[PDB]
C-alpha cells in the first residue's frame, strides 16, 4: 500500500479530515505515518523521513509548506504533495482539486505528471459544488457574488470569539429579555453599548462580529481594489475549471457574519442564452449528488436553505432560483455550504483516495 504522511492533522481542518477518513474507513487502504512539529510520531521537518513517503497530506499551513516543500522537492523526492493550505494554489506545477467538478482536470494533470494537489478556496469550492452544472454547459457568462461567510474560515479562535461576543450581548440585557413588558429600545441601547465597550473581545476579528458583520476579508490588493478573498473568485474558479485561456468573470463582495461553519452566497448569474427556469434547475440538480435544489418555497426554504440545516453535512443546497428583472438572461440563486467539509477537508480526502487506489 501507499505510504502517506499526515501533518497538521491535530488542527481544526486536520481534525475534520481525520474524522471523515475514519468514517469512510480511508485508513484501511494505505500506510499512515503521522508527523508533529512538537519536540515534546515523527518530525514534520525531517526531510529524510518525508522522503520515504509516497504521499504527503498536510493541513499544517502555508509557512510550513513554504519552508518544507522546497527542501523536500530539492532532494529529488518524486512523490505526491496534498495541501489544504493555499501556498501552492497558484503554481504551474500544482492543480486545485474539486473532483466532483474538475476530475477531467485532475486526470489530465496526473497524466502529465503533476505531483502537487491543493485544496481550493472554501467560497469558490462551495459555489462550484452548487452551480457546477451551469459551468458544465458553458452557460455562465459572468457572476456577481455577495457572501455571508462563517467564522471557521478565519480560524478556531475566531469561532470562539464569535460565541463569546454573542454571550456578552445577551448577558447585557438578560433580565430585561425575560421581562415580557420591558422596553425593546432600552434593550438594544444596552446591547449596542456592550458591543462598543472596550472590554468587548474583538482581538481576532478586529471588529465586532456577533450582532454585526464585517464587509472585508483578507488583505487589499491595490491593483484591483478587491480583497485577496474576493480576488480568488476569478482566479481560482478559472484555475479549477481549466479555463486559464478563456476566463469567466467571477467577482463581488465577501462579508463575514455571525455563523460558525457554513458560508452562504447570493448570486446574480448572467447566462449566455435564455432558458426555462425549470431547465436550469434540472441542469443544476443533475451535476453532482451533493448539490440540492431547494424549491422557491418559504417554509421549505426556512427548513433547508440555512447554515442551521447544513452545518456538518455534505449537502450543498441551492435555492431562491428565478429570473431577475434585468432580463431572462439573469438568474438569481442562493446557496449554503459547510466551510470545513467541501470548503476544506473533503476535497483533500477525495484526492488522497484516488492517489492510493
Amino acid at each position: 500500500m501507499k505510504n502517506v504522511g499526515f501533518i497538521g492533522w491535530r488542527g481544526m481542518v486536520g481534525s475534520v479530515l481525520m474524522d471523515r477518513m475514519s468514517q469512510e474507513n480511508d485508513f484501511e487502504n494505505l500506510n499512515p505515518v503521522f508527523f508533529t512539529t512538537s519536540q515534546a510520531l515523527k518530525s514534520a521537518f525531517d526531510i529524510e523521513e518525508l522522503k520515504k513517503l509516497d504521499i504527503i497530506v498536510t493541513c499544517q499551513g502555508g509557512d510550513y509548506t513554504n519552508e518544507v516543500y522546497p527542501k523536500l522537492k530539492a532532494t529529488g523526492w518524486d512523490g505526491y504533495w496534498v495541501d489544504a493550505a493555499s501556498a501552492l494554489k497558484m503554481k504551474d506545477d500544482a492543480i486545485i482539486v474539486l473532483d466532483p467538478v474538475n476530475q477531467h482536470v485532475i486526470s489530465e494533470g496526473l497524466k502529465k505528471g503533476i505531483k502537487t494537489f491543493v485544496g481550493g478556496n472554501c467560497t469558490v469550492s462551495l459555489m462550484l459544488m452548487a452551480i457546477g452544472g451551469l459551468f458544465e454547459k458553458d452557460l455562465v457568462e459572468w457572476i456577481s457574488v455577495a457572501t455571508y461567510q462563517a467564522a471557521s474560515g478565519a480560524g478556531a479562535k475566531n469561532m470562539r470569539e464569535l460565541l463569546s461576543q454573542m454571550g456578552l450581548l445577551e448577558q447585557a440585557v438578560s433580565s430585561e429579555l425575560k421581562d415580557p413588558a420591558s422596553s425593546i429600545l432600552d434593550i438594544e441601547r444596552k446591547v449596542t453599548a456592550k458591543m462598543r465597550a472596550d472590554n468587548f473581545p474583538t482581538d481576532n476579528f478586529g471588529a465586532a462580529l456577533g450582532g454585526s458583520l464585517i464587509p472585508w476579508i483578507d488583505k487589499l490588493l491595490p491593483e484591483t481594489g478587491q480583497t485577496k478573498e474576493e480576488w480568488k473568485g476569478y482566479a481560482e474558479t478559472n484555475k479549477i475549471l481549466g479555463l486559464s485561456d478563456n476566463p469567466i468573470p467571477v467577482d463581488g463582495l465577501c462579508v463575514r457574519i455571525g455563523a460558525l461553519r457554513c458560508h452562504s452566497q447570493a448570486f446574480t448569474i448572467k447566462l449566455k442564452k435564455d432558458l426555462p427556469l425549470e431547465e436550469i434547475e434540472q441542469i443544476i440538480a443533475s451535476h453532482n449528488e451533493w448539490v440540492k435544489v431547494i424549491p422557491n418555497d418559504k417554509e421549505i426554504t426556512l427548513r433547508e436553505l440555512t447554515p442551521a440545516k447544513v452545518t456538518g453535512t455534505l449537502s450543498v443546497p441551492v435555492g431562491r432560483l428565478r429570473k431577475l428583472a434585468m432580463g431572462p438572461e439573469y438568474l438569481a440563486a442562493f446557496t449554503v455550504g459547510d466551510q470545513l467539509l467541501w470548503g476544506a477537508a473533503e476535497p483533500v480526502r477525495r484526492i488522497l483516495k484516488q492517489l492510493v487506489a
